[PDB]
């Protein structure tokens, strides 16, 4: 289950791109993808997640905010009721 | 205000961290971002920002950059606390 | 009254482009603009002019150098009577 | 192991060097690099190498990669000790 | 030579500043630029630079860029002093 | 006698571009050349070569290594019996 999203980027008029990923809170809808020349923070606005880098599963809760390296595989699975909520900041290696 | 940043230099790419902005009017901060870039997002809250000509309303959700050698203004124009979560590079 | 310029940059052979702003001596020719994702350093070369950025109007005169960082709207106008030069440098940013 | 890094940073603009694993199994090395990005390239040997998930063999004249923030290890897998030269970049 | 550099990093993206060349033969500089790459205009004199291989002269008005590593030479030719205003970036 | 090279990189999966140049042994197969918007490490894994840079030639012989920055013309010249192989890695400046 991959995915890319689902960003709000002006290149023009701001540094960074941005937005906001949300994961349907069926276990059907945990998602694998691959951040490739581009380092990701997240912050987790509503959920409770769990995060697989590298060779690491984390559990993110409301409030708190995960990396992800350049070229690197990672995932997210949802493990709460309501419906996950993070929002992201990215910026593609120079 | 209330800033603390985490950055584990070895460990991460960017900083980040949480404002709060125990509010009325108060409440409040001035600022120069330097050689930093900042993106806000508002996570509890409405605020009003500052930076170069502009100011406007910012509201729980919504998201704002600061660029570097900017100065800008944070002030809570709400009844409840303001906290931002906020990611930042300091460039070169 | 918008405006781009002029730039010289061989992508290929040197680091830096760079050019030469020239400003009618009309305060008809007063020149609002933006600097994008690009940092430009400018130095006066002949004239006075009023730099507006951000929210700071200051004079510049022969010999005297000033800067605009990246996402910048900025302004300046002619002042004297001869036209205006300005030599600059620019780096697109990272 | 051993390394021995070379960087000149006035006159170059990358660092590199040569990492030795006198080699039986032994030999070996753990790591992380942290705001490095390095590139090995074997010079005489075979060598294992796990970067995050992986883990491959890799012999003379091959040439592999470690992003900045994972853990890796290279583990001597051969009966004369294992050289790699690396070129790395601490990045910002 | 007279080289006097302005650099606040906290409110710039660039350095600057003003090479005097008070002039006869005299009158000269010898460098290497190091970890920086350098633009240099020329707004009063006629100079000669020597990067690398080339040889050229410069002259009133006129450009010309310094390369990350490479040394380099300016000479003033001519009877009144050089001045050169120039640009600066400390790589990484 | 001009050349590129012969570049292996994957910009999705990892930092640096890298790669092997090979110079036949004849005195006619010497190499003039140019790094543009590059820089480049070389690293001699079989061979002898005589290499120029701005205004320098040095002898390199196997194990031995060096380094071009961006926009440098450079040439490099086989000075043995056997082909020369160099590993190299390089960067497009930023």
């Amino acid at each position: 289950e991959n995915f890319a999203l689902e960003i709000m980027f002006d290149k023009h008029k701001e540094y960074f791109a941005s937005g906001i990923l949300k994961l349907p809170a069926i276990s059907g809808q945990k998602k694998l993808s691959n951040s490739f020349r581009t380092y990701i923070t997240f912050h987790v606005i509503q959920g409770i997640v769990e995060v697989t880098v590298c060779k690491n599963k984390f559990l993110s809760v409301k409030g708190s905010t995960f990396q992800i390296p350049a070229f690197n595989e990672y995932a997210i699975a949802n493990r709460g009721n309501d419906e996950a909520k993070m929002f992201f900041v990215q910026v593609t290696v120079s």
